[PDB]
């Protein structure tokens, strides 16, 4: 039984003076470099345990032991998000419901139904490009934005947002990503009931009305119709608990899609950003991903089962993940009093943050060149040691979205491969920039266009 490591402290600041900026995960991650696999960290009023080791994530892994915390991001999220599946406790018979029902429409399965309004979305964005003047560059993370948004909506609830023919983005997302930053920005707020936030809450009331609304509206319309699509909108509105029998009702259908769009859109899009980073950065693992592409991508548009077959471009993908897992952290509590890795007390209700991207960093698992991208890493998925991989998060509440994501991530980024070869003109300082999520701030290419046709 040993003292838990933790930072300097400094008075009734605690660690606090330790995180001063607006990437804590890139510091956190300094923290564990120098302190090691374990840390406590406190704040004014909290207190947490910050895992980065393959050994004791092994451990927090254990259901039976350890569940999932909402953290304080996810409780302001709940204000929108309500009791959809990412913000609701486990214990809540609205998340093992919705669980029970949804699984099956997130399957490798379930993908072959969504290929098509994928394949739709991904035409558009080669389209953009393809049509791009000479003169002009992409913005990357903005058009992975534009194009994950849009695939969710379409697959989700045969919506088109339509932001390939906007400048601006339609009211729901400017509401939606508005509602996002104003969560966010609650968790560093001094004084929250200062007069010069009731504007913020009043637009915070607005924003919540217009998703609701349109969401609500849709549900009501799909209802009506009775028109039955390809979206995990009918599955819903079909499905029923096999343990209860029991559907979802109305409201927590309206919950749900709105957390798709909320957990799909920026985790989303911060992998295909990384990877085309990555890609950009080194050009002989570019060159071997194209040169799969194009082995593979013998069609106009790729069918389900060509997008199986792109086994690097999935390496490159993990890889990317890897480094720079977009969804940085999760959140656990001790279930019952327990000791960690045979040295830690820790009491019931303790919190513990599992720190993604330095698990991925861990030398014992991956060897003593954790920052180099390298594809091949991920050749013989089997072989990696159990846990040691962890960007979907864990057990029953791990991402339910992951097979739907990879699939949309490699589809889109077997397409970009075929039909462009790529340029770092700015030659492109890395910039992680932090919301809930990671992405790659100011990344901008230009392509050139392959000239091979589209389907089709
Ligand atoms: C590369 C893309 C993605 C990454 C890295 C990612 C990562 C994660 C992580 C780490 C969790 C666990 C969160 C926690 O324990 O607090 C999570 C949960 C979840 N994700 Fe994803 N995600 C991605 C894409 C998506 C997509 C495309 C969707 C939906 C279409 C989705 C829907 C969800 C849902 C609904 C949950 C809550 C699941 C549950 O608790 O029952 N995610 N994701």
């Amino acid at each position: 039984i040993k003292e838990m490591p933790q930072p300097k402290t400094f008075g009734e600041l605690k660690n606090l003076p330790l995180l001063n900026t607006d990437k804590p995960v890139q510091a956190l991650m300094k923290i564990a470099d120098e302190l090691g696999e374990i840390f406590k960290f406190e704040a004014p009023g909290r207190v947490t345990c910050y895992l980065s080791s393959q050994r004791l994530i092994k451990e927090a892994c254990d259901e039976s032991r350890f569940d999932k915390n909402l953290s304080q991001a996810l409780k302001f999220v709940r204000d929108f998000a309500g009791d959809g599946l990412l913000t609701s406790w486990t214990h809540e018979k609205n998340w093992k419901k919705a669980h029970n029902i949804l699984l099956p429409s997130f399957s490798q399965q379930a993908m072959k139904g969504y290929h098509a309004m994928m394949v739709d979305i991904a035409v558009q964005l080669v389209q953009k490009w393809e049509r791009l003047n000479a003169d002009e560059h992409i913005e990357v993370p903005e058009d992975m934005t534009r194009l994950t948004l849009d695939t969710i909506g379409l697959c989700g609830f045969n919506y088109r947002f339509n932001s390939f023919y906007r400048d601006q983005p339609h009211p729901f997302i400017t509401s939606m990503v508005r509602a996002l930053d104003e969560a966010m920005n609650k968790l560093q707020r001094a004084n929250p009931d200062d007069p010069a936030y009731d504007e913020n809450k009043r637009q915070f009331q607005e924003d919540i009305k217009v998703m609701n609304d349109l969401v609500d509206k849709i549900i009501a319309d799909r209802k009506a119709s009775g028109e039955q699509s390809d979206d995990l909108l009918t599955h819903m509105l079909n499905g029923k608990d096999p343990e209860t029998g029991e559907p979802l009702d109305d409201e927590n259908i309206r919950y749900q899609i709105i957390t798709f769009l909320i957990a799909g859109h920026e985790s989303t899009s911060g992998l295909l950003s990384f990877a085309l980073y990555f890609l950009v950065k080194n050009p002989h693992v570019l060159q071997k991903a194209a040169e799969e592409a194009a082995r593979v991508l013998v069609d106009p548009v790729p069918s389900y089962k060509q997008v199986k077959q792109l086994k690097y471009v999935g390496m490159v993908l993990n890889e990317a993940l890897r480094l720079w897992p977009t969804a940085p952290a999760f959140s656990l509590y001790a279930k019952e009093d327990t000791v960690l890795g045979g040295e830690y007390p820790l009491e019931k209700g303790d919190e513990l943050m599992v720190l993604i991207p330095q698990l991925h960093r861990d030398k014992t698992i991956w060897g003593d060149d954790v920052e180099e991208f390298r594809p091949e890493r991920f050749e013989n998925p089997s072989a990696i040691p159990q846990h040691a991989f962890k960007p979907f998060g864990n057990g029953q509440r791990a991402c339910i979205g992951q097979q739907f994501a990879l699939h949309e991530a490699t589809l889109v980024l077997g397409m970009m491969l075929k039909h462009f070869d790529f340029e770092d003109h700015t030659n492109y300082e890395l910039d992680i920039k932090e919301t809930q999520l990671l992405k790659p701030e100011g990344f901008v290419v230009k392509a050139k266009s392959k000239k091979i046709p589209l389907g089709g």
